[PDB]
């Protein structure tokens, strides 16, 4: 199943924020994934086509991934996080800010 929240709400402080794509129809996501191998790491956005869905959606090089479709991608293989996206006809993962205020 699948449950979400609907009205309307804006307050951006530290909270994970939702990226959904359309994905039209003879697209090709719109970009990459870093980080999988074997022991863990995590999935974050790798490279973003300048002209996609991601790149209109407010993707940017470094908003972690932490679960695509309820699948958690905090332990998960860069080609299934590839597939994933991928083969998920409809995109809705969990992203959040992964950078502070420029430490120092």
């Amino acid at each position: 199943g699948s449950s979400g929240s609907s009205g309307n709400n804006e307050l951006t402080q530290f909270l994970p924020r939702i990226v959904t794509l359309k994905k039209p129809p003879g697209a090709q996501l719109g970009f990459n994934i870093r980080g999988g191998k074997a022991s863990q790491l995590g999935i974050f956005i790798s490279k973003v086509i300048p002209d996609s869905d991601a790149h209109r959606a407010g993707l940017q090089e470094g908003d972690q991934v932490l679960a695509v479709n309820d699948v958690d991608f905090q332990d998960i293989e860069h080609s299934k996080a590839v597939e994933i996206l991928k083969t998920a006809r409809e995109i809705s993962m969990r992203v959040r800010f992964f950078s502070g205020p420029s430490s120092g």
